[PDB]
């Protein structure tokens, strides 16, 4: 498979097999996930690790903090100014 990570959306970081560490990458507030092919998972800590976001193939707007902040689960996700962390990206299959 193949997953691509706009950080600014131009460049991007092009995804073709697992990471078990991606903790070390600066990103953005809001990046654009686009899952060209495949299925991924995206963890929030290193060695597919923590919290986890399954994906097929398709684009997810991601941002906010990981995990649940109840004041503003609703409606939307909640944005922060802190870039978002991702800390390991499995490659499925």
């Amino acid at each position: 498979g193949k997953v691509v990570i706009y950080s600014e959306p131009e460049k991007c970081i092009e995804v073709f097999s697992d990471i078990q560490d991606c903790s070390s990458w600066s990103l953005s507030p809001v990046i654009l996930i686009k899952v060209v092919r495949g299925c991924w998972i995206l963890y929030e800590q290193p060695n597919f690790e923590g919290h986890s976001i399954p994906l097929e193939e398709g684009e997810l707007e991601l941002s906010g903090l990981w995990g649940i902040e109840d004041i503003l689960e609703r409606h939307e996700e909640a944005e922060s100014d802190k870039p978002v962390v991702i800390g390991s990206i499995r490659h499925v299959v």
